[PDB]
């Protein structure tokens, strides 16, 4: 499972990228809008992310119309080989995805909320489909179930579209995604850092440190 | 499923290896601290285990910082081709693992307590991930469930990182590990011994031997 | 699933073999003791079974010590290519199996009562492992569960050791072994006989014969 | 799944075969004896069926002894390439099947009532095994469960013997057989007749016809 | 679970009732038509069954119109307190059932083929609902599933309408009905007889009787 | 399970009410708006339905504000004892429901789309909660699952609020509701009439009719 | 769960009763024939068992005809209040049970091999029904499944007939009966003995005694 | 299931209470510290909450020592009858709870992270136990599983301690709590507000409004 | 579920009892023998425990014979009302329990290793039955499964004997016991100590304290 950062915050991304545990980044108009304030240009935001992120960087078109989506997609594409064009799950989006796929421009179909939408996006030739599990959670349905079904459907049809779990709110979304076998999760920074942590890890380390001192007071390992 | 001995006790290791049932050893700073007494130096203990054990011998770094970890890892690695560098599940540890994995130094990510930690370790290129099941048990969480999920996650993504079940407390951790399909269990000596024993084996053998004496007074099998 | 006869009774063996439904034989010191009475020598009994039987014939060592097991194993092995050396699940047994396996001597680890013992035997390189299901039944534990677990464990690690279900008491052990997918069942002769039988088979055959008499008074099929 | 007709009634066979949904025929002494009346000879009935039916035609020996079974089997075999010799599940039958199998004579082990009998028949090399589900139903045991277990057993050991579900009484035996994955069902003609039928098919067809008349009073499709 | 005989055949009814295993009878226009031959009047047949059978005797109205149904139902009801008026699952039938239920005339809603039909019948106040399982089987639908769902639905709402499984074709319909907890099964005579039989009962009794003769030559039990 | 008609069409309601199978009616602004065209006043629509429907008639307030809801609810209430006030699942709705409940005015909380909303409505003291399963189906989630969960939640807390399955589109919604144990379903007229129908009922009746004629050519039942 | 001894061996019975773990005895004509040898009369054996045993003692009629069964039943009944009349599952047996039940004579319907037979026996008013699980095992059918089904059926209809599991061959029949919730198991003496035993019980007791000797050299507990 | 607000924010509480969907409030030292700023005193915040909330209001002791806990507990208790004393899951806490329970002071054992802790709190007589599900989620374990286990455990032992699911992060914690049957959830305000919301509710409401406009231009309901 | 301390260590018992989480104590000859050293007498240890512990205190007889067991049991009983006599699962033990039970002496059947032994003990009237789960774990069998089955068996027959899970090795035995619904667990002190603890409790408490200091530097709660 690939792990992306779901943010437009350059500091978070750079931190996560430095940790070596971020395989890519997904942004979205809202996320970018958070960072493009007080002088910051979304243009520079996107470019910087493209630059410092080795892996796929998803940037969403803003046009709701086919032609505008495809044009914006091409612009996004031209920004860097790692750019992935996020296209919303709409009639025009599916058209755009099919066209972009034919142009070998990587696509991420976003705002997916059920498995059939996911299937449609896959059938359009989308590289990634991004179901928003947290937003399903928000409305009283367990979002992860949609990921499970999409996984099954995609397995059924040997679909190559990657399932990119988005709207991840907590590490259990992440755990469940992994157990289900989703291809990618994209996670907010606060979730990302929580992923490495466990109080028994901290406790274990402290005890290891403590006992090592009995062997070597300076706490070094000389071999 | 491979079976390692989780000890720094040379006699236990020597005994288990002489049984031919020990596929490797895992040490940790605490286990080493138990043996590094009465003048025994940890450097000798480690080198001696490395000598006795054909298979992987996991030796944990003591540094908590990336640079110290890779420096220690390289020194550990220099002790013998069978050395595996145990690195804790920490941000620095993941960075160290990634670095070491590229240097083709075998690693074992230790102090793993949930499946996502294990996944992150695997994604850093770790050779083994060591979830500490007994320590989860200690806190009222069935540790084996984490192994099951890791197995599933690792199977989902054809992850080649080996699941090395650690903090093994009893033969059912071992049984469950095997049924789950964990790659390795590492077990304290008291556990290792227990694994081959069963009262019905003892009873059965005694009966066989008694019955044999009815047909061969000396208890011999002449063929 | 192979069906062995678990007996040293030559008549049973010759009969079973002649029925064509017996793929091998397991003996053990008790079974042999039953036959080696009134002047009958165990050595002749063993040799005769090796003769009558084309399939594997398991003969158990009696030594409890590694050196004696291996010496007796080689003598057993030397009696015929179909000889399989049964080695009890003990520390020395595992060592013996490892050695014998390296000498390409087929082995059968017997007196196995749980799946981890079976795993240890497989790990030592044993050709067959023989869990004793009836004896578990005897102590209020459903022995077949252990076969199920061993099957799973073996499947998990692509273990080629054959599961040879022993201490078979009834046709349901056999049925369940088959459904589980045990490699072999070794059954006493009375169980073997019962396997072919069913009241509806008898009834149906009688009815067929009766109906046929309406069309062929002398009960022949002339074509 | 193949569908055989379980009858010796020539008219039923001709009818079934003309429908094109009959893949073969199974007879048995009772079925044949029912047709071989008022002068009609069983030799003629058998030959006629073999002539009519392109696919396998199962004809059961009547001898209960190995020699007679094998002799009759060879006569049956010589009647046509599609003749399959039905042999009852008995000790002699298993012997006969083993011999016939080595002679590349297709066999069908009949009067099988549990999965272990089926396994024995497979082990004898039988081409088909015929568990009688309706006769189990008759005695208050869900006959199809036996098919399920046989399928599982056969799957376990990659057994090539075809499961030929016999004593089929109703289309649910047929449905369940298909869902289980039995290789063949053999069905009485009245069951065969029902399999193509469904009231909603009838209703849908009539509706289609009625609606079509709105655009083509003469009910034709001119293209 | 009650057991009714599903026949208009006085001899079968007389025989079953003499066995003391028949708790009632269901007739239907067809079953009655089978018996209303050679001058036998349906009125006699019905009255005779009513006379022989202590328990409920279900007699179906022939009218398809509400008024005719209630008129016939009242006449049926007048034939004896044990008469149950069978009314088909139709709009008029439901109206008739509701009316009759208020007049405290027992009713049996027949030709029920799905659980919602059964529910509607129950809601009309019907005493029994008779799903025709064999007729579902006939069309490639496991009829017993409908019984299971009706049982569940009826349990959900504490419905006192009795589930009367009809179109019973075999002893497994009966077995499954009992396991599901259907209130009543109505069975053709051939089925009723079969229900008490089992080859192991026959075999067991024969053996008992043979063994008894060893201790009591005359086969008597003198106490 | 109660069955309501989900319509404002007086003809449908009168037809269903005449069938005797309609326990109540739910209307909604849309449904009423369909009928209140070409002169028809919604006022008369509602009154007529109240009049001809013996059971609960749900009429939805139109105000989105608490006070208006409560006022409209009281008006609706005053229209007849069988009037039930439908209140949408909103903040004001819950307030209105709690107030109306305190006033012993029956309430139906509508536009419920998950189980927690249902729980909230129940906690407000609502008489019925109406999850709209078809509308969930419309958006690619199986609406019946929400009914299942609500049933479980309500069972958990011995909640007396009736689950009123609405947005019913087909008889399987109805079947599943019944199997789940929903208290009520409200169904469109086309669904309602389909509930009584089954082709095997029609076929069975025709056959019964046909065979009865063999007993009585005039097709009468004279008793 | 009651535990009966399935034997006519007085010594076994007296021993079992003295252990206090035997709640009754079932005999059958075979078991009695085993004891009624060398001058021992069945009548004395039966009377003696009735004496030794406080619980129910089942004695089987030998007549196969209703009148003889009932006559023998009354004689059996007349021997003591704890006498239970075993009646085979046959047509005449059911009639006999019905009659005897009406005469408040406790009955045990034996030679039951499927759940519908058991149901029929219960319906006739039988006190116990005795399904023979080992004999089903004998014919390749898991006999315990029949007990499970009977338990369910009996539970469904609140049947008070006690399920008396007979033909018990091993402690797993007993375990499974207990887990299923059979009312009674009747077990041969050798099974009875085995039920109390477990190697870990012996081991634990030996260890306790050994440890206690450290604190009380003469192994007494003096308080 | 009761729904509490997990906050010390008076405005949120007032808002939630005004919505009439808040059954109680839980505070904790952190939540109050958030509000007790800019001159605001924790004493006033607490008192204000108690006055505004009819339901239980949980206020946590700060002492870590038994005596400090019971003294603070009694002070908290004295503040109002609806005050519930929150006591952390510690040895001192259990002691305090037992004392407080005996003094009939309602208690809420907080910082519970596994089911056995919850059981210990229940056994101390705690009124509520508060497992922190989100904080388990935070560390990669599905916190709701703990609730499920506690529910089972409490059900097993008819424990009257209410399960108060805390650390609620999303509506799915809430949904799952209700399905499990937790007695209470305490939710942050943003979760509380989300619970009533669903896009289809909004859509449906808008559509109803729109359609009602067709029949009543002014959008009124006149009756 | 009650929680007993499985020890004869007075200091552990005092400590556990002072925590208020110890409901009783189980001793056994090994445990007692461990304490009864360096002059300390077992009579004194036993008496001291009985004095210290308010709840049941289990003390095991050492006699292996009925008379000795009963004699010792009565001495144990006379030591205090809370004394429970532990009796091993043996033939004599069952006899002793039956006698002691009739004398209203509370008993604990120990060294139980399967569910049927447990059932026998219950049938003897034992107050508690103590299956030893850790010792089953020791021999590669999941000990808790025995508890699950015993619970089921006991539930089936409404058995009042308390399931006292012994040989508890870890908190998961405890957790599983609680989830299964065992009446009692008896745990070694080190397990007892762990049950109250969780790292997140510690972490949460520290955080609560830290945050509280923001509103109360002295860390007090003045109300």
């Amino acid at each position: 499972m690939k792990i992306f950062l779901d943010t437009a915050n350059i500091d978070e991304i750079r931190t996560g990228v430095n940790w070596g545990i971020v395989d890519g980044v997904t942004t979205n108009p809202t996320l970018i809008s958070k960072e493009a304030v007080n002088g910051k240009k979304y243009g520079d935001i996107i470019r910087e992310i493209l630059k410092i992120v080795d892996g796929p960087v998803s940037v969403e078109v803003v046009s709701t119309k086919y032609e505008g989506m495809v044009e914006e997609a091409r612009k996004i594409h031209g920004l860097g080989d790692n750019a992935v064009v996020a296209i919303p799950m709409t009639e025009d989006g599916l058209r755009a995805i099919k066209t972009l796929s034919s142009e070998h421009i990587n696509t991420n179909c976003t705002l997916v909320f059920n498995p059939i939408q996911a299937l449609l996006a896959a059938k359009a030739g989308v590289t990634y489909v991004s179901p928003f599990v947290g937003r399903l959670d928000d409305i009283g349905e367990d979002g992860m179930q949609i990921i499970d079904m999409i996984r099954t459907i995609f397995n059924n049809y040997i679909i190559k579209t990657q399932i990119l779990v988005a709207s991840i709110r907590n590490p259990i979304h992440v755990l469940r995604s992994a157990v289900i076998g989703a291809d990618v999760v994209t996670v907010p920074f606060n979730v990302l850092k929580s992923l490495m942590k466990h109080p028994k890890t901290d406790e274990g380390l402290a005890k290891f440190l403590e006992d090592w001192k009995k062997v070597s007071p300076d706490g070094k390992l000389i071999l």
